C-alpha cells in the first residue's frame, strides 16, 4: 500500500536507532555479565530483546508500505567504561530515540498515516519507559552509593 | 586471561561475519513473509537467531580474553531482491564466513587457545549446515522448479 | 452522550462500507467454497466475520453518540468473475474503505472526539491488514502461477 | 545338519537381501541430500525391512549348520537421479523376486517347510515393494516428475 | 565441494565399518545360535552402533559432493569360537583405529575441522569397543572361559 | 590398548595438578564455612567435585592406555590466609594447570592421541570456565568492596 | 572453641588415615573397573566416598576447634597388583586406622572432648563394617575360588 516516502524515511531512521540499541544494549549486557554483576546483565539483556521486537515491527511496517528496510548504516554505539557510564549512554542514546519518535509522529500525523502513528507512539511508551529505569537507576547509585548499588546487582 | 591479540583480531573478524548474517537472514525472513512465503520466512528467521546465538559466544569469549567486542563496523549486506537470489546471497555469505573461520581456526591452534579453536568449530559446524540447507534449496529450484518451490514454501 | 453530528456522518458511512465487505466478502467466500477451493472460502468467510465485527462497534458507537446507525443502505458489491477478479475486488473496497477512513479521523481529530478516532485506527490497523494480505495473493499469483495458486488454495 | 542347497538358496536370497540394503540406504541419503526428505523416509524404511529380513535368513541359515556368507556382495544398482534411482530398485526387486521363487520351489521338494513359509512372507514384503516403484514410476507420467518431486520434498 | 583425499579417507573409514556392520552381525547371531545371549545382545548394539557410524559418514561424503563406497566390501574376520571372535573384532579395531587415526590428520592438514570432528568422534567410540574387548579378553584369562560363557548364557 | 609413554607421563601431571586442586578447593570451601561465608564455602564445594570428577576421568584413561595413575604425589596446596588470598591461591594454581594442560595437548596431537587431547580440550575448557569465576570475583571486590563482598557471600 | 593441641594432632592423624583410604580405595575402584570387575569397582567406589565423607567431618571438627586441617602430607597408598592383594592392601590399611582410632579416642575421653570421641567411634564403627567386608571377601574367596568369586563380581 504505497507509503509516503518522507514517512518510510523517518520509519528507516527510527529503525537505525534500534538497531544502534540493539548493539549498545548487547554489549553492555555481556559486559556487566564478564564483570560479575549478573542482574544489571539480565536487566540490560532483555531491554536489547525488547529493540530487537521494535526493529521487527519497524522492518514489517516498512515492507508493508512498499519501502526498503535498511539495515546497513549502523550509527555510532555509545558504549560505556564502567556501570555509571552505560548507564549515562543508554539514556543519551535514549533522548535521541525519543526526539525522532515525535519528529517522526508529527510528519505521520501530516500524511495521515495513523497506524504508522500508533506503531512509534507504542515504540516511545516503551522508550520513555526505559528512561525511567535508566534514571531511576542513576539516582539509587547517589542516594545508595556506588558499592552497594553494584552489590545489589552481584546476583539475579 | 589475556589472550593472543591477533586472536582476539580473528574473534572479533568472525562476530564481524555473524552481525552481517543477522541482519542479512533477518531481512530475507520478513521479506520472504510480505510476499507471503511464511514457510521460508520462518526458516530464515531461525537461521537470524541462530546466528544471534553465535555473536552472544563471539562477544562472552572475547570479553573472557580481556577484548574489545567489536560491534560498530558492519559489512555490506547481501540482500537478495528475489528468492533464488536471497538463498544465494545467503550462500555467498556463508562462503566468506567458513573461509574466515578456517583461517581463524589455523591460528587459534598455533597459539594454543584450544577452547577458542572448540567453539570456533562449533560454529563452523553450524555454518556448514546453513551450507547444506543452502545447496539444498537452490537444487530443489532445478529439480522441481522455481513455481513448485516457491508454492512448497507458502504455508508453513 | 450528544456527539458531533459530523463525526456521525462519518461513521455511518464507515458503517456502510463495512455492510459491503461483509455480503462481498461473504458472497466470495461462498463462491470459493463452491468452486473447491476451501482454503479461499474459510479465508474470506473471516474477513466477512471481522467486518461484522467491525460493524457492531461502529453501531454501537453510533447509539451512544445518539445518532441513528444506518443499516438500510448498502452500496455496490464489487463480486468477480474469478479467483483473480475477486481479490482485486476486494483490494478496490478495501482502498476505498482505507481512504474514508482517514478522512473519518482527520474529522474525530478536529472535534476533539479522541475515543470515535480510536476506534477508527483499529478499524484502520484491520483495513490495513486486509490490503496487505491481498496485495499478497495477487503477487503469490505472479511468482507461483495461477494454478499453483489455485491448487494451494484447495485443501484447509 | 539340514538340507545343503536350501542353504545355498537361503544364502542366494540373503545376497540379494545385503545388495537392497545397501543400495536402498545410499538412495534414502542421495533423497536427503538433495532436500527429498519424503523419499529419503520411505527408502531408509525399505532398507530397514531388508535388514530385517537378512537378520531372519542369518538365523535360520545357522539353525541348519550352515554358514552365512556376509562377504560376497553383488553388484549394487546405484542411479543417477531420482527416476533412475526408482528403476535401478525396481530391477533389483525383480532378480530378488525370481531367486524367491526358485528358492521356494526347491524347498517344497526337501519338505523344508519352515524355511518355504519364511522366504513366502519375504516374497510378500518384495510384492509389497514392488507394488510402491510401479506406483511411484506411474505416477511420475501422472503428475509429471517435477510436481512428483514437489510431492516428496517435506514428510 | 570437498577436498579429494578427505573424501577418499572418508570412503576408506566407511569401508571399514561396513566390514564391522557385517563382521558383528554375524557374531552377535552365532552368540545368539550357542545360547550366549548376552553376548549375542552385546554384539548386535555394537553392529547397531557402526551402523550409525556408517550412515554419519554417507551423509558427510555426500555434503561434500563426493561419492559414498558401499560396493566394496573387505574381508571379514569371523571366529570360530568365542575367543577368537573377540579377538576378531579388536583386530578389526585395530586396523580400525589406525586409519581413523591417518585420516584425522589429512582432515587437519587441509584444514577440514569439521570432518576432523566427526572422526573424533567415531574413534573415540572406536577405543571404547576397544576397551571392551581387551575387558572380555582380560576375564577370560581371570575368570576362565567356561565361567565367562556362563555368565553370558542369560541377559 | 598401548599409549605412548611421555602421554601418560602427561596425564599423571595433570592428574597431580587435579589432585593438588582438589585438596586446596575443599579446605578453602571448608574454612570459609566456618567464617560464615556460606556461599563461597558452597562454591568451592563444588569447584572440589569437580576436580574430582576431571581426576575419575583421567585416572579412567590411564588405566585403557596401560599405564599406572599416580595418586601418591601431591604437590603443594596453596592455602590463603583470608578470602582474596585464597581466590587468588586458587588462581595461581589454576593458571599453572592450564600452562601444563595446554602442553599436555601439543603433545597428545603430534603422537594422533586424539581421543586424549579431546578428555584435555574439556578439563582445559572447565578450567578456563573457573578462571572466569576467580578472576570475577577479585574483580567484585575492587568494584563493591570487600567488606560488601563478604557479605553477599554470607547467605546461600 | 579452643581445643586441645594433642587432640588436634589426633584429628590430622586420623585424617591422614583417611586421605590415603580415598585415594587407595579410589584408584582400586578404578583397576577394577578397567578389568571388568564392575561389582567390585562399584563397592569399592563407595567405600571411598565414605572415608571422604569421613574426611569432611575431620576438617570441619579440626577447624571448629581452631587447629590446621593437614591435607598436604599423603602417607603409603598400599596398591595391591591383583583382586586378592587389593583386598589384603585395604585390610592393612583399615587395621593400621582402627589402632589409631583407638588410641586418638582414648586421648579426646582423657580430655573432656567428649564430641570428637563420638565423632572419631562413629568413623571407627564404619571403619569395622569395612573390616568385616574385606574379612568376608578374603573368606568367599576360600570357599568357592578365585573364580567364582570374581565371575561373582563381573557385573553389578
Ligand atoms: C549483535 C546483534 C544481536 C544479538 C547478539 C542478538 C541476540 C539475541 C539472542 C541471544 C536472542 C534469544 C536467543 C534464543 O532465542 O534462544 C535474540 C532474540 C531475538 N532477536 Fe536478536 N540479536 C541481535 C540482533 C537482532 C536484530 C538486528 C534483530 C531484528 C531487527 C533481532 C531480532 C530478534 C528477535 C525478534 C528475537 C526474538 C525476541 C523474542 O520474541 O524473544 N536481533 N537475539
Ligand atoms: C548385513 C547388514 C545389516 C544388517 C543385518 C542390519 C540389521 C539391522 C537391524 C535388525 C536393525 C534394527 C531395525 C529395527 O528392528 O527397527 C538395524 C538398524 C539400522 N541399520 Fe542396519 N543392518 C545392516 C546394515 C546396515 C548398513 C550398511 C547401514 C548404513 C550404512 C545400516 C544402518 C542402520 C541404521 C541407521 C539403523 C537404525 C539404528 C537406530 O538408530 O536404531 N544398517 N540394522
Ligand atoms: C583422588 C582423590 C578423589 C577422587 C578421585 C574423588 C572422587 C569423587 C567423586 C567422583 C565424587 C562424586 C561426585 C559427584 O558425582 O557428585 C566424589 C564425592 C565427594 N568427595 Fe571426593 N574425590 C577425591 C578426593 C576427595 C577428598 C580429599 C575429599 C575431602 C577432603 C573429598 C570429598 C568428597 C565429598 C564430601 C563428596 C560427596 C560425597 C557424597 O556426599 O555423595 N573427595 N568424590
Ligand atoms: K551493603
Ligand atoms: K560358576
Amino acid at each position: 500500500m504505497k507509503g509516503d516516502k518522507k514517512v518510510i524515511q523517518h520509519l528507516n531512521k527510527i529503525l537505525g536507532n534500534e538497531l544502534i540499541a540493539i548493539n549498545q544494549y548487547f554489549l553492555h549486557s555481556r559486559m556487566w555479565n564478564d564483570w560479575g554483576l549478573k542482574r544489571l546483565g539480565a536487566h540490560e539483556y532483555h531491554e536489547s530483546i525488547d529493540e530487537m521486537k521494535h526493529a521487527d515491527k519497524l522492518i514489517e511496517r516498512i515492507l508493508f508500505l512498499e519501502g526498503l528496510p535498511n539495515l546497513q548504516d549502523l550509527g555510532k554505539l555509545l558504549i560505556g567504561e564502567n556501570t555509571q557510564a552505560m548507564l549515562q549512554c543508554d539514556l543519551n542514546l535514549e533522548l535521541k530515540a525519543t526526539k525522532d519518535l515525535r519528529e517522526a509522529i508529527v510528519h505521520c500525523e501530516q500524511v495521515h498515516d495513523y497506524v504508522s502513528r500508533d506503531l512509534l507512539k507504542d515504540i516511545l511508551e516503551s522508550e520513555e519507559e526505559h528512561i525511567d529505569y535508566l534514571e531511576t537507576q542513576l539516582g539509587l547509585i547517589q542516594k545508595v552509593g556506588l558499592e552497594n548499588y553494584l552489590q545489589s546487582h552481584m546476583h539475579e
